[PDB]
């Protein structure tokens, strides 16, 4: 959906520039070739022919266009992480089929390896923070996202402390 | 939240589609994850194809979701009868 922009070096005054596709057919003219709304069929080899006074030179070095597809795989993180008295854990996202994942954090949590679906996290505040899994491929930046949360509850200081046994006589309640 | 289960093809490429909002994390895999799941039932389809031989063969699989109920077993109290054969 983006444009492909290729541009030739300027030549002699009066130089006419013609651009050729991988299939040796013209794709347009001028120093700058713009293919608007480029698709995957526009990816691949391009070359330039310089023309002056009805003469043409050898073709330029061949360059290539790269058109990335938006992948069909959605970003997807695993379920919620709920910790008892711990500030260290791991993340759990589902690896993509044809893309590259990435994690971001909030509220100080630190990811040891933001590029992995199963990386470690050591800084963990108490309470909750949201981790985001952002999936992208090549030039198709910030394509899909998902939200996962990690909840940290510190250990309490109170312990079960029941009263003492009793001994009743004729009572139906206590 | 669950996973799908299709049999990988011998010489072709598989693909999943969904209905009613279910989301497949990786539509290209026979064992991919699914996180959006409505209550009730929805049908997942496995479409198999190879190269130019598009939409060659299909199959149907369903996922059923029942939410937890709020009622719990709550039996009455024990009783004590005298001479009865029924209660």
């Amino acid at each position: 959906g983006s444009n492909i922009v290729l541009s030739a070096n300027a030549g002699a005054a009066g130089t006419t520039y013609e651009w050729f596709n991988a299939s040796n057919v013209s794709v347009g003219t001028g120093q700058t070739l713009t293919i608007v709304g480029a698709t995957v069929a526009d990816a691949g080899d391009y070359y330039v022919i310089t023309t002056l006074n009805s003469c043409s030179s050898a073709a330029s070095s061949t360059t290539t266009a790269i058109v990335d597809q938006v992948p069909s795989t959605a970003a997807f993180a695993g379920n919620d992480i709920n910790l008892c008295n711990s500030f260290t854990t791991t993340l759990d996202a589902t690896p993509p089929n044809s893309a590259t994942g990435f994690w971001t954090t909030n509220s100080g949590a630190t990811i040891a390896n933001p590029n992995l679906a199963n990386s470690a996290v050591y800084n963990l505040p108490t309470g909750t923070s949201t981790f985001y899994w952002t999936l992208s491929n090549g030039a198709c930046i910030d394509f899909s996202v998902d939200s996962m949360v990690v909840e940290v509850t510190p250990a309490s200081t109170d312990v079960a402390d029941a009263g003492l046994d009793q001994n009743l006589c004729g009572q139906t309640s206590a």
